[PDB]
């Protein structure tokens, strides 16, 4: 909320540029003048209470992981400190590279080479499973929350070092806590249908993330609940009967079916740009297919019967990493 370059925060950090913006506010690269000049990333949070207590939660999550895993072994972003600055909350992070979304974005939305996807997939899975081990759900996993450590590339840009870290913990919730409904192009189905969530909804996102690394685009491109539900079914097949029945938000559930118009102009938009999952493959080579096996397991409709990351890390697709 209106900052600028060359500025100084809390008499220590000097803004050099802006790494990105969001509804919460922004992230800037600074020079830390009281730590020898190290570049760091600083998250300045708009002074709206909604974002202010998200930030406060985030700080306690970040402090938990940071003490439990001070080595960043499990690759969750490291918080260096926080402060207040004219009513704005500021969180200081280790400085990292581009988002995976941003990197793809500036590469013509070319996808990642499968061997890079594998190492990325492994680290995300391993990192979030850590959160999962500690009674935490991220709820907000997306390609934009996964950043390369160094995002240098050769060039059709080829990424040098696919090492990543997992970042935004504003939304992360403990099991010991009340389970929200916030708002998003990667929400699990047990989330849209207001049926309760927990660790298995992180796994859903990871599936969606891995389709995107593979194709270079998303396959659930709509911030509309109905459109999404229909996309889900064209790609993954029929929604389980029981979930449709035991849903509080039983608005678009007519005669126990999805009350969507396959016949409407908007319907054709859903059909014209979505096919069954396995039709998205671009090779039928063995390792392409191990991957889609994993993705299909991750995209199981029933969170109760959905693969866990503890399992996912043992899947065939990762064998070459061993
Ligand atoms: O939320 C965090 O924990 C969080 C923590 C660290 C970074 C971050 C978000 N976002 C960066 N980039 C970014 C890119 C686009 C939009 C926005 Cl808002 C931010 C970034 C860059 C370099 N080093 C650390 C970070």
């Amino acid at each position: 909320l209106i900052c600028q370059s060359g500025d100084v925060l809390s008499a220590r950090y000097e803004i050099v540029d802006t790494l990105g913006e969001g509804a919460f506010g922004k992230v800037v690269e600074c020079i830390d003048h009281k730590a020898g000049g190290r570049h760091v990333a600083v998250k300045i949070v708009k002074n709206v209470d909604r974002y202010c207590e998200a930030a406060r939660s985030e700080i306690q999550v970040l402090e938990h992981l940071n003490t439990t895993d001070p080595n960043s072994t499990f690759r969750c972003v490291q918080m260096l400190e926080w402060f207040e600055h004219h009513g704005h909350i500021c969180i200081v992070f280790e400085l990292l590279g581009l988002s995976t979304y941003d990197f793809i974005k500036e590469n013509g939305f070319l996808p990642f080479r499968l061997d890079h996807i594998r190492k990325m997939a492994y680290q995300i899975c391993k990192s979030v499973n850590f959160l999962h081990s500690n009674k935490l759900t991220h709820t907000d996993l997306k390609p934009e929350n996964i950043l390369f450590v160094q995002s240098d590339y050769t060039e059709e840009r080829t990424l040098i070092n696919p090492d990543i870290k997992v970042v935004d913990f504003g939304s992360a919730t403990y099991d010991d806590e009340h389970h929200s409904t916030l708002v998003r192009h990667y929400r699990a189905p047990e989330v849209i249908l207001a049926l309760g969530w927990s660790q298995p909804c992180d796994v859903w996102s990871i599936g969606c993330i891995l389709i995107e690394y593979y194709l270079g685009f998303t396959v659930f491109p709509t911030h509309d609940s109905k459109e999404h539900l229909a996309m889900m079914e064209r790609i993954l097949g029929p929604l389980p009967k029981h979930m449709i029945q035991k849903t509080r938000k039983r608005k678009y559930f007519h005669h126990d079916r999805l009350d969507w118009d396959e016949h409407s102009s908007a319907g054709r938009y859903v059909s014209r740009a979505c096919k069954p999952l396995k039709e998205f493959m671009l090779s039928q080579d063995v390792e392409h297919e191990r991957l889609f096996d994993l993705i299909q397991k991750m995209l199981e409709y029933d969170p109760a019967k959905r693969i866990t990351l503890r399992e996912a890390l043992k899947h065939p697709f990762f064998d070459l990493l061993k």
